[PDB]
């Protein structure tokens, strides 16, 4: 079986992040197999040592001599630490030399929870892990490659990381479905940069056979929703609501005159649609649901103690049996098995042999592979340029309306929005939230009328996006439209360095990490608070790019709009299970090609025109009779072009 | 190099369609060294017969012992023969037994003119070449394939027949373009069908190394442009305008006073930005063009004589030069090498070879490999489903227009769209355009009230759509809108049968080339007559899927719904390079999942308003002053999702 590897990467050396086990394992192990010097990176010594004696141990048996040579190890590598990445390439390059083949296989699993309980923290540790730490490797070996005239990135994304041109949402994985994205976004702008040296692609496998969190999160939704929902047909305060809630007896709840109808329901269908094995039938939440629940009515605005769920009585443990957690694991394996094409679920080494093969390929660049696959899962295109606007009715109910614009570098696109709600469409006010001083300075005085007038209020964030979105609701009250633009401008920096310079100008791993930060965590951020707010609509608009805008900033702002696309499509399907169900969607600035790009005056007037009816389409209200199942899913997680 | 072959296909039986030379060729020498027994069809004996030589002599050379047994021959066999294909599966299976894989790689050029230059019969021979001879040989493979437990189907696309939810325009291409697609598409689809047991996908490489039109084509548009914008502003007749070209001299024609400012400009442009070796420079133009230049004017409605250009001087030999044509094939060459991000051309045997690999991949359906690529062509994305309606202004120029209305199965919808534009915007008259008097007979009673009233007529147009539109211009007067349904809907029948079944319920290859005519040559035929109509602006329209639709009609639907988003990226592309230039987009009332589709009565009432809107965004007028470079393009070629 391996002597169709024999010689297909004899010569070449390959770093493999997670090399220990999994695809990466199985990676390293046929790379090896194949002729190749690999370099395997993970944290754990002992697992890196198992998966190494195995390695050489098996060369031995296909005849190979000094396989100790052939097969060394990277431990205590954490790849969302930039310093242990620095080590990783001192280390590879002090035993092999160059390394031929970057194989940005490691991949944390992420916060795994829907958005709106997502520490910020968390969301960034995923992309640095995932994300972050393939364009760092990348930028560290990209110069050597280029000087000896050859090389290889190949970034192991997945299924759900979408497409080009096409967007998969991943509930409850945002931060996840974010970093596979830009793995392949990566691949797709940076191999016109790397080319004719260096070939750069993405895999992107469906489901894999190697090595309970959906009912944990129904269980925090269903409360969570139920809370709101009696808060408002009831005069007692979310305090007082949560404290019904507190003897932690569903049966108590249930047969509680007392209790609002929400809640007494609620504990029929917990204790109705239950095992009464799983002391979730018992009992109404643990502290991880508490913690969670809080974390959420804080967000959104309710005064509680934090001691609130201290004395809260610990469901004694299992809170969830053996059968229940088995009947779900079974009900989401028959799920990604009805959703397999072959009905055969593909293994480790079948991705890592089908890789090991494409990896042989050297006349392609910027695709994605994908070595398994064809899933029945959903897809949202993204890019559409066709649009009008809303009907002359859906805008009349903009007369009054509270409007948060978000923004800072854009000054002439929000002066056009700020001015086209107030003076087109009656708006109430426009709450200008900026960065600086300088930028609400900026802002007032293209805005002066209506800042006289009242009707223009400016708000400085600065890096505090929630708290100044807090402040903005205390004394301007809750939004309607709300339109999140970044704050910064893509930077203008070389992107690959010549052949035999040292790259020192060339867009370092910290200016990267900033980019992700200014450009995703941004919209992130104001959608994770924002997604709270009971009737906003949230649009979330990527950089501009024009036909003078540099060839990196083409690249960079491509590697935004998609990367973005996964977060709007993700969150897009966790605000329908949320209780507060508001709209949010992607108004694109960016462009793929130059020649697209409006030329003259008359053309950017269009332009400028086109953006404010895409803002206006996903900011128009979407009547509660008209927010049908089929409606719903339509006004929720698309991006559309200008 | 071979080595890593061996035994990669061993037991396995390929027949490669296109099998004596090109990159079937290669697929077909590189499976045989792999230890599969090959069968290569192609029309020519001879070169199957050195092709079957070159192959055996190297099976020879790396050890195999009986080569004439590994590689088989089909001469005479043309793909775009039905009946060529029954003697080629005969021949196959009585000289190997079961095919393992279906290497469906034959694909000729096509028409290589704009849709407006092609001929009917032409584009139908390219559907049939390459695009139902896939599906004819996978209904006469597959039910073996199914009954051993077992097989591969390989459709050889191109990465000009776009991508999933991206369509790619292909000008001058489209017949080619569209069977490209179709061949993606029907990997797509039938995967969930075909598996567990049979594999089914594409490989879409982008232009490979081995074996004047967009300059002749140039000559033809820039003759026909003048004749046109001459014919605005001068009395004369075209009969008369195009005998100012009889005498096929550039130099008489600029210094001809009595000429029209256009075609002087015209022979000064063509002498002045021309080669003075190339007869292109004294000469206005060749037979060829002549003959392309009056069937557009005759299919414009111009009146003139068959043999108008009977005694016309031809060029002396050459009419394009050695120098010119090199000079434009470098032109091409180097954009396509420009295109190319590691601007290293792929060979044959390097798409092969990658190919070949990845037919030993077990665990991928209803995937489009990529062996080659990542070009820097323009994508237009497909599928938009959020979209409002033009603005009050543009749907006002709808009052006293003249609306055309192709369709006869979709009567709710015509009714609907009909009532409409007469009711709400104003227009002047619609035209319903039926297939049958039964359908003409069912629109009269369901618009009794317009018919009375002179405002609605109808017109049986039969297999003579472009007979029956010169009906309703004659008649009626020109249109504006132009909605383009199809007259027939979606067959339900099984499209795989049971293991042990014959299959005789199956879609036959007979009723999937009718698919085709009704759901794709359709809506070719309305724009390719439409596209000469100044002032026109089309929708063409998919078929409807519902809650209710087969999984057959769903396939098929989507199969419909990818292929002709093809044509219509394409054609838009075109329009922009001709005089009239008209509006060419399409509408889709095909989803590709049935939980996104209405589930009652409100859901259904929210559809067909959405698709009343999302016509009426395609077909209001776009004003000249408002068709410039930039909104020309987004105007052009889209397609949404209602
Ligand atoms: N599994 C699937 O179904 C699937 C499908 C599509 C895509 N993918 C992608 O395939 C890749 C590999 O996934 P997998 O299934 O093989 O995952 P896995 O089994 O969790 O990965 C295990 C390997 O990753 C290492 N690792 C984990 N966290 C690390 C960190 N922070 N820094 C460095 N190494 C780390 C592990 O060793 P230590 O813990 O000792 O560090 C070990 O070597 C990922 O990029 C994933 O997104 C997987
Ligand atoms: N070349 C590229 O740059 C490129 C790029 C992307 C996709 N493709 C696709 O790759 C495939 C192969 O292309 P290629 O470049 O190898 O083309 P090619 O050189 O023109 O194909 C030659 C082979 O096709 C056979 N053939 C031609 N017309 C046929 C017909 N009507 N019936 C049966 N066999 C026929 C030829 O023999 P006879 O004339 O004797 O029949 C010969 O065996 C096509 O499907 C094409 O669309 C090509």
């Amino acid at each position: 079986w391996a002597e169709s590897l024999i010689g297909l990467h004899l010569g070449k050396v390959a770093l493999i992040t997670g090399g220990s086990a999994g695809i990466g394992g199985q990676i390293g192990r046929l790379l090896a197999l194949s002729g190749a010097r690999v370099m395997l990176a993970a944290r754990d010594r002992h697992k890196l040592e198992q998966m190494q004696a195995m390695i050489q141990s098996e060369l031995a048996e296909v005849g190979y001599t000094d396989v100790e040579d052939r097969v060394h190890i990277a431990p205590g590598c954490d790849v969302s630490s930039e310093a242990q990445l620095a080590d990783l390439v001192e280390r590879t390059l002090s035993a092999f030399g160059t390394v031929d083949y970057l194989i940005n296989n490691a991949g944390i699993a992420g916060v795994e929870e829907m958005v709106i309980d997502m520490p910020v923290e968390g969301w960034r540790h995923t992309l640095f892990a995932n994300l972050i730490s393939n364009y760092s490797l990348m930028r560290k070996l990209a110069p050597l490659m280029k000087k000896q005239g050859s090389g290889y990135i190949l970034n192991v994304s997945s299924y759900f990381g979408g497409e080009k041109d096409a967007a998969i949402p991943y509930p409850n994985r945002a931060d996840y479905a974010v970093s596979k994205a830009g793995q392949r976004a990566m691949a797709e702008v940076f191999a016109r940069f790397l080319g004719p040296e260096i070939q750069i692609n993405a895999i992107a496998p469906g489901p894999v056979e190697g090595d309970r969190l959906i009912l944990e999160n129904k269980r925090l939704n269903e409360l969570h929703a139920a809370l709101i929902a009696a808060a408002r047909t009831d005069e007692r305060s979310m305090h007082e609501l949560v404290e019904l809630l507190l003897p932690n007896d569903v049966a108590a709840l249930e047969q509680n005159p007392a209790a609002p109808t929400a809640l007494r329901e609620l504990a029929r269908r917990f204790r109705s649609e239950g095992d009464p094995a799983a002391s979730s039938s018992s009992a109404l939440l643990n502290r991880s649901i508490a913690a969670k629940l809080l974390a959420r009515l804080h967000n959104g605005g309710y005064v509680l103690p934090a001691d609130i769920f201290a004395n809260l009585p610990n469901p004694p443990d299992p809170f969830f049996t053996r059968a229940q957690i088995d009947r779900e694991a079974r009900k989401v394996r028959d799920g990604i098995m009805g959703m397999l094409y072959l009905q055969r679920m593909p293994t480790e080494f079948d991705v890592a042999m089908a890789t090991v093969y494409y990896l042989a390929d050297r006349v392609v660049s910027g695709e994605t592979f994908h070595p398994s696959g064809g899933l029945r899962y959903e897809r949202t295109p993204t890019g559409g340029e066709l649009f009008g606007l809303p009907s002359p009715e859906r805008l009349a109910e903009l007369v009054g309306s509270t409007v948060y614009l978000i923004g800072e570098h854009l000054t002439e696109h929000l002066n056009l929005l700020a001015r086209a709600y107030l003076e087109r469409y009656g708006a109430r006010q426009v709450v200008m939230i900026v960065e600086t001083e300088t930028g609400a300075e900026t802002m007032r005085r293209l805005l002066h009328d209506h800042v006289e007038a009242g009707r223009l209020m400016t708000i400085v964030a600065g890096d505090q996006i929630e708290a100044a979105i807090d402040q903005a609701i205390t004394r301007y009250g809750r939004p309607g439209p709300v339109v999140c633009t970044p704050f910064r401008p893509l930077p203008t920096v070389p992107l690959v360095g010549r052949k035999d310079s040292d790259w020192s100008t060339v867009l370092s791993e910290a200016e990267f990490a900033e980019l992700c930060e200014h450009q995703l965590t941004h919209h992130f951020r104001v959608a994770r608070w924002i997604a709270l707010s009971d009737g906003a609509r949230l649009a979330l608009v990527t950089p501009e790019t024009t036909a003078t805008s540099t060839t990196e900033q083409f690249a960079l702002a491509n590697f935004i709009k998609t990367t973005l696309h996964a977060f709007t499509a993700t969150i897009g399907v966790e605000s329908e299970r949320t209780a507060q169900r508001i709209l949010i969607n992607q108004v694109d600035l960016t462009r793929r090609a130059r020649a697209e790009e409006p030329r003259d005056p008359h053309e950017r007037q269009q332009e400028l025109e086109r953006f404010i009816e895409a803002v206006l389409l996903v900011t128009a209200p979407l009547p509660p009779e008209a927010d049908t199942r089929y409606a719903g899913r339509i006004h929720r997680g698309r991006a559309i072009t200008v």
